[PDB]
């Protein structure tokens, strides 16, 4: 009777747009009943031939922004790479998207608090979403990324999609 597997650290982030982890071939019939038409990807490893399978059959475009796995305090997150993918969650032809990375809380947690910013979310709104997906493992430098992203090139985009006005 309950037989569907959200991926790893699944959430719903605003309409459309959906996190997570990396999914597996159990979590395909999940991921199937949210008709995605796209996945940002922010690994740089390449996409398992499964995975690989699932978006063909399903019709589903991977968005790939491969950012480096680094450990605290060795993490340096490229400004560029979540540019291109906040670029690409806010067209709304894109959705809907799910962002996932290995785990959804570091480089995933990074997009999504960034997107809040654009949303006009306060920092320690901000942080404590990215803290509840993160838990133990949340990471100072994922926060004072955010903190310091410049999204002064988004502002004219507007989020008609957002059930936030
Ligand atoms: O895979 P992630 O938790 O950046």
């Amino acid at each position: 009777e309950l037989h569907l597997i959200p991926p790893l650290n699944f959430s719903m982030v605003d309409n459309g747009i959906f996190r997570s982890g990396f999914p597996d071939s159990a979590n395909f019939s999940f991921l199937q009943t949210l008709g995605l038409r796209s996945i940002i990807y922010l690994c740089p490893e390449p996409y398992p031939e499964s995975n690989l399978q699932f978006l063909k059959s399903n019709g589903i475009r991977l968005f790939q922004f491969g950012i480096e796995g680094n450990k605290e305090p060795f993490v340096n997150i490229p400004d560029h790479k979540i540019r291109m993918a906040l670029k690409v969650l806010l067209d709304e032809k894109n959705h809907p998207v799910l962002i996932h990375c290995k785990r959804g809380k570091h480089r995933t947690g990074c997009l999504v608090g960034c997107l809040r910013k654009l949303q006009k979310w306060c920092l320690t709104s901000i942080f404590d979403e990215y803290q509840r997906f993160a838990a133990a493992k949340a990471r100072v430098s994922d926060q004072r990324f955010m903190e310091i992203f410049d999204v002064s090139s988004f502002s004219h985009i507007p989020m008609s999609f957002s059930c936030s006005i």
